[PDB]
């Protein structure tokens, strides 16, 4: 079936997708630069672009 | 808007603009001739020309 899956295998299944889960996240988080808020909304703080 | 201005930039504009009013007035107060006047309610007074 294809709307089906064998239970026996959820764990096997699940442990590999962790797996993945963060092998597919291993980077390194980059700065990018700023720019102060020209509004109120904020008290004149640097957001993130 | 075209209309308008930016409160929180007022005081940045408004000492930018005291700075031009002087700049703009940094001049030596030359001096000219007169005149010797006979018009009677400033009679004999030696008004700049």
């Amino acid at each position: 079936s294809v709307r089906g899956a064998n239970p026996l295998m959820f764990r096997a299944n699940v442990l590999h997708m962790l797996l993945e889960f963060v092998l597919d996240n291993l980077y390194l988080n980059r700065h990018t630069g700023f720019s102060q808020d020209h509004t109120p909304f904020t008290e004149g703080a640097n957001l993130r672009s």
